[PDB]
């Protein structure tokens, strides 16, 4: 059972639009929108979607083990040695959001002022005391992007494995010599950077030259989740305000993606006519270019919807009935939609260049979509006595200072971070939080496994955070 | 009662060290050491400190007066009017932390995503609709810092006070029209960001060309805290560990200023030899050029202790009694002294130069300063009943959604803030926090209104914060 | 009568090695080395190569259409109007070396200090009253290469006539309104720079990644020169000292095109045993990036000459028999053959990336291939009346100073340009040089129609230069 | 008799304004205006100028001892060691456009294409055969601006003499060890290159703070050249066009100096009414930031010229009689004047700030004003024999082609260099030009001892240069 499978479940039901149950379904922890900072739901007056793990959620683990399959075939066609197509993706393995030091070759989990809190060499689980031959202080400068890449995307999850899997390779491969920077091999020298480039390109090769996408729209079942639910919530938003996508895919995939997850005998409602999906659209903009799109942007352009591909030129029109855009910028659709930042609830997946960089540089309200939450919160529910059984270690260890506390610590964290796999719990590493938590109370207004816990909320709802009190203000 | 006066009235009482008296000591407010991030004291080998507002804590308002006669006398001096002379410089206006907008020339008080609180166009303080012509998301970018200038330091407190004083003269000066971003004297236009600048290099060049470093030294009583207990705490520091200083000044002013500060007839108990404040310290750095002194840095080289000057050429040599240095960097200090950044408490009252760039970069632990907090905690505890009343009427606005609740609102908050003063508050705009107190939390571990508060806690405190949760983990 | 064609039919007739013919034979022009700073031939140890146009020509202008026509489908394949496809490439309009300016849409020929000496708007000549509305000094920055692209090379033929025929198309399809800097098509705006940029992209496309290799490839004899002369003076090259190649083509590509130039029934003379052409390099570099090569450089890496592809990572052994490099610097090349820039005389026909850089940044001493110079040459030996009538004109204006002539300089000037093209000579525009002429005399040591002139000097000639003056000196 | 010497003596004689004596003085040589590139004086519209070594030529030796004598104090001041003060001015040693280089603290003569002329480490002159362990290829990267300053200016000459009189006493210094890149003392390392910046430093330190100025202003006729003829030849350039100065300096420098060189009993001739120097110029620029006032430039401001201060904020009025502007840009002169480009000769002494980059960035025509050319004529005519006999035994040694010579040819040319100095001719290095040389060609129209060689030709001179023509076109 992985998380796909949680939500795949959810979006088999139909939606009970009785305020009894609505109430009733989002007590329960699974349908529940988290709330970081307050929100008036009645001041949104645009809803705001990018596609990718939003809309499309991508079924687990069976796309993570197709875009694998297809990257290490790449790098074997540009000649990497021929046991890599003995690899297989293991989901058990990667947690999104570790570092990638391309120095030392290590997969690193830290906190948000850059503390290590796991550190793995290949599939080699490095404790405490020998870290620190490498990382003196158990820390690292984040900001070096140079020698460290943040796996904060779903689309990173098979690369995470994949350099696992590759430095555990070389490491154990006869023929190579392993060295501090990465493994010589005779008169070749392929260090850990040159090793992620090249990873790094095969991934951005196979989403945008190889055939990825080709594989996934022939198997939409298969890959994508579909909800009926999706196009009610939709239709609820065009009610009460203007909704918008703003995608980094191109028309042709975004096309094909959207129509399959409208594709009902329906509309939003059982019963109703069927319509296209561009319909439940006040604006369309794909080509996004995030992060980018949020500062100064690119060039809008104009999509010629027949033959998918652009018009020539910059696009100086109005907002029209049925155009299509790409490129632009947030201002675009600020300009077109006649909205002010927080106007805008923007709903995505992407920690940095969806929710982050919206509510730096525009001042956007943020929704973050986190697909792996379903099954995160089902750790957390089942192991919450682990969990209270830490919290009640650290306060025992503290009392002390009036040692086999220290090591009994350590021996539940340890379990504790297992259930969620090899590299432990999104959120944290015991009683650490992680740099992905951290970000995600800094700059994801709401969250939840999907947007369409939404649907279970009224338009009116204040959701509500705790203020934040300094030290000396309690 | 300025907030330097709480201090130095502390300062002037001898450390009683009964081990009682100090638990008793360190329960009022004005005593404690406030704690965002558990730190375990027996883990510091190193204590770092920064001297200007740490270790010399400047007199207010004289200090800020005498900065801005100062600034003010340079300015009229390239051409400025005359009437800027009329100018006095009133302490009950400017509060640290403003970000000045080189644009529209208004200071302004913002939150830790950029919202404004308070907008001021001279002394015209704008209201809510009225910003919003040119603030349309009552937003603004603090990326963008070649339009806002953020006011962090108590140096800049003067051009702070002065910037709004600018604006008033000019507005309400019949010789120049008033335009958007600027103004206008026949041929001549003064754009808000020039005029920004003539006071940003007037203030520069009154503290490293003109007269202050010389008129503060001829009065170091007037300008100066003293305090006999600071002798004291340095010294049990070096009992158990080392102790280090690393200040922007120069040696020549750090000579003069720490010798000032170590002037008793005693050492560190009364009735003990005097010794002389270098002893006090096992490594000695002046022009640190912080914040780029926790990055590359620049050429270490070394001081010639008698003219002053630093010798010619790069320093090359090892840690020696009685060295001073100059320049270096953040590693120089953890090579010299033999640390790892988490063994090293670096006490400082730059949020940013010293606190934000020693955590982030380095891994150091961190202490901070705030002068002014000594008056701020006083105006907290006597109008507690204002915050706590105004705590209430938001918990009551929430309810009401099963109008002239929300007016109420913005008057308590009114005159809660005045009490601080006419911009309010450093740490928040009635029950909305600051950017700056969003960093203190942030950023710096332990915080206090001096340092001195450090001597009141024994050498092996574990000092405490509450564990961080996500909303779906509570 | 093509260049090519001149080439081809010298490139027929076998070598005639006796010491009469040869002085005999390099006293015509067309088989001269041109001299512009002397050069001691025994003090090479080192000869150099680049590829494209210099080992391999390409056949004008059947080549130049193939690129042509290639380019025109992508544009159209990506939305560009049907009419392109009616366009054909006519080798009589553009002479290489032109300007193209994007924000106005003109193709410039201009002399060393930016002076225009044509402009043409479309396939309209701006006459030089009409030019100074947008060039109001008849002058151009040639630095702002933001604004200024300059069509150095034989590849950048097609787009120049492309360029042209696209301005003239949409000037006058009544479809689009001109617009200073584009065209307006209703709601889409074209500028000139977009416009520019599409066709700039459009041709990397076809070389790449569209099939112009390929069909190149499949028809050989209609697009490469070959000579049997070749192979011979390579051979006495390898006699007296080394040879290398450094291409920015691709192994794969190189392959193929050096063994077509090397496909001859015998070796270097008629009778010996065939040799395979990279046994007549002592070290073979491809993928050069240059200009790039000359500076930092890329990472040195190693062909797997079965494969085609390159071996994984950093080559860091020896110079050895068989090996093939990929990538490295111009350092690369003085290590592994151990020698010093002016040990090294390296032939190539890029006027930047060759041959201006080789000697700014190495101080390699240059011979520059000029394929068109074998038209070049014919047009100026049959039309030198033309240009002798001109310096009259000239010289008898000159003491005019003690109007109608003004008039004939311009006409027979005119009519001299023809001969040459629509946009006249490579290296001058009447009597005046161009931004070309003068690059070759400042950069290009030597230079020629083909290197294989270079067969005619013995080896150890002294290549003559006249000695520079100053004014005053003479 | 140095340079500044021969300029007084022909400042001292009255000017003889018949058309006769006039054709006959300018047939001297040292009266003489040499061509570069053809000039129609009647196309000329305005006249540019810079002042310092211009119209203000500083007297020789006297000048650069004092700013020598200058620089030494200040590098004692800031530590350096007081032998220092034993040094003296040496106008033989330094020849105007070395290159230093702060890696190995050579002082370097260099040819167009950065081949090595002369290397002298201190004041030991390295011979061919021992400068190749460091310059393996004899050649240098002038584009590497990190490593190489070239002393392009007359200020540089006390610089130049300074930099080998440091490296000559630290290298014979006991006190030191010398290395590859510096001195060791002890335990500091000074390198080549912070000894460099140091100098570079205290050369900028006394001319714009210390009292270089000042000691000038207070013995004007010691270090000023004064000629009664110069106000002359600018009333005559009023009479046919405009004229205007654009100087770096400051208007109270200027206001100090300009009057000094107007100041006569008279006006342009002997017995008219005296005019204060502004009254010549149409448009007066002080501040003027060359080079880059060329391009984007700095903001345009208004001098008051009561005060000496400017004005604060931009001005955005119209040219004035009587206004004097600051900052701005070339463009300023161009809109304000009415102008193009090539209507302007702008005479200058800066081969780069003034002349290149006036040409390359703006079409501008250009005069070079050469102080030392004075002297350097004297020698050159005088040595022509020398000279002569020079490229008399280089055409034998061509001829030789069908070893006592080579040695000949190096010791003539010795001999000959030696004439003009330690470091040789500002033009040549024997029969192999400088790149200074090389710039006055390519850049510089015009060029002279002194513009007031221009007062001799009539206001419709056509300068006539020859036309330059490629190889193949003799």
């Amino acid at each position: 059972t992985s998380w796909s499978d949680r939500l795949q479940n959810a979006a088999d039901m139909p939606a009970n639009m009785d305020k009894h149950a609505l109430k009733k379904y989002r007590r329960e922890a699974y349908h529940r929108v988290f709330v970081n900072r307050s929100l008036a739901m009645e001041k949104i007056k645009c809803f705001g979607f990018n596609m990718d793990y939003t809309l499309a959620v991508y079924k687990s683990p069976e796309y993570e083990s197709l875009g694998f399959e297809l990257t290490v075939e790449r790098l074997v066609s540009i000649g990497y040695p021929q046991e890599l197509l003995s690899f297989a993706y293991d989901s058990t393995f990667p947690t999104r959001g570790l570092v990638f030091d391309t120095l030392y070759g290590n997969l690193l989990k830290v906190d948000a002022y850059g503390n290590l809190l796991v550190c793995a060499h290949g599939f080699n689980f490095i404790r405490g005391p020998e870290t620190r031959e490498q990382y003196p202080n158990k820390f690292i400068q984040r900001d070096d992007t140079e020698r460290f890449y943040i796996l904060n995307t779903l689309f990173n999850l098979p690369e995470t494995y994949l350099l696992a899997c590759l430095v555990d390779f070389f490491t154990n491969c006869p023929r190579y010599t392993s060295c501090e920077t990465g493994f010589k091999d005779g008169d070749l020298f392929m260090s850990y950077r040159s090793m992620f480039q090249d990873v790094r390109d095969a991934v951005d090769w196979v989403h945008y030259k190889g055939s990825l996408k080709e594989k996934t729209v022939e198997n939409l079942e298969k890959y994508v989740v579909k909800d009926g639910k999706l196009p009610l919530l939709l239709s609820r938003m065009k009610e009460v305000g203007k909704v918008f996508l703003a995608t980094n895919s191109d028309y042709k995939y975004t096309d094909k993606i959207m129509t399959y997850l409208f594709d009902f005998p329906h509309g939003p409602k059982p019963g109703s006519s069927h319509r296209p999906w561009q319909s439940y659209f006040d604006l369309i903009l794909v080509d996004a270019r995030k992060p980018l799109f949020f500062g100064e942007g690119t060039v809008l352009r104009q999509v010629d919807t027949k033959t998918g591909k652009l018009k020539i030129g910059t696009y100086t029109g109005p907002l029209q009935h049925g155009i299509v855009y790409s490129g632009g910028s947030s201002d675009t659709i600020c300009d077109l939609l006649g909205a002010k930042g927080k106007d805008i609830l923007y709903i995505g997946d992407h920690i940095f260049g969806d929710i982050l960089k919206s509510k730096k540089r525009q001042g956007w309200r943020t929704f973050l979509v986190i697909p792996e939450f379903a099954q995160e919160l089902h750790v957390w529910t089942d192991k919450s006595s682990l969990f209270e059984e830490l919290q009640s270690l650290d306060i025992f260890l503290a009392e002390l200072y009036k040692s086999s506390i220290q090591r009994r610590i350590k021996k539940v964290t340890h379990d504790m971070d297992m259930c969620y796999g090899m590299m432990g719990s999104l959120f944290r590493s015991g009683s650490r939080q992680t740099l992905f938590a951290s970000q995600v109370m800094r700059y994801a207004d709401l969250y939840a496994a999907s947007f369409i816990n939404l649907l279970y909320y009224p338009f009116s709802y204040l959701f509500r955070a705790a203020h934040v009190l300094m030290p000396h203000e309690s």
